[PDB]
């Protein structure tokens, strides 16, 4: 996360920290006790489910947050229509199961996030939040030890397709979001994480961090998987 602020898991209780056996891989979001949703490009190079570890209720990258839960990946579902270069259908599902053979157990540091209703997204200009352990600066080598979050505004497909933006690289299955001053944004390491918006009432997983040209660059918004356009897929796989 470029700019923004530090936070603890209490402020984004559905955030899942995904690692590979051990280094960090990507963020994710708990949509149900047994299911975490993320981005396929995060695991494409290592599709083997047994190579991953998922944590819930974790606020620190390399330290065990008090109250956290650790899970193995019982099923790593990548999207069969995924394609790259811009990422298409960048969505993935991880069915979690602890060594005790149980799914997530809700708590003050672990809760689920509601999915959007079919094709129901906030109006462009709406402020939403993004969370992750990604770089705080494009030139950084290290990722922050403390979870971060920030606010970005939804950009219409109209605007995002403009010349100076992404033109045709962005599709209707993607959502663009950025800061009006381009001073804050998601970055390397934030992929798979949540783009949460208050949809007239409740916090809703409107998007999943997917891709972007650089980070916090003028006319280069963050691009997110448009969750409200993947409900059939999520439904059929859960």
């Amino acid at each position: 996360i470029i700019g923004g602020e530090f936070t603890t898991i209490e402020n984004q209780p559905w955030f899942a920290a995904i690692y590979r056996r051990v280094t960090y891989v990507c963020g994710g979001s708990l949509i149900s006790p047994c299911w975490v949703i993320s981005a396929t490009h995060c695991f494409i190079d290592y599709p083997k489910k047994e190579d991953y570890i998922v944590y819930l209720g974790r606020s620190r990258l390399n330290s065990n947050t008090q109250g956290e839960m650790k899970f193995e990946v019982e099923n790593l579902i990548l999207h069969k229509d995924y394609s790259a270069d811009a990422h298409h259908n960048d969505i993935a599902l991880l069915k979690i199961r602890s060594k005790e053979g149980r799914c997530a157990q809700p708590s003050r540091t672990i809760q689920t996030i509601a999915l959007p209703s079919m094709y129901n997204d906030p109006q462009f200009g709406t402020s939403c939040e993004i969370t992750g352990f990604g770089k705080e600066q494009s030139t950084d080598y290290l990722y922050p030890e403390q979870l971060k979050m920030t606010v970005v505004k939804l950009i219409s497909h109209r605007e995002c397709q403009q010349p100076h933006y992404y033109g045709s690289e962005v599709t209707t299955k993607m959502l663009c979001a950025a800061d009006p001053q381009w001073k804050t944004d998601s970055c390397q390491g934030d992929a798979g994480g949540p783009l949460v918006c208050s949809l007239q009432g409740r916090m809703t997983l409107t998007g999943i961090v997917s891709w972007g040209r650089g980070c916090a660059l003028k006319d280069k918004p963050g691009v997110y998987t448009r969750v409200s356009h993947f409900l059939p897929w999520i439904r059929s796989h859960t």
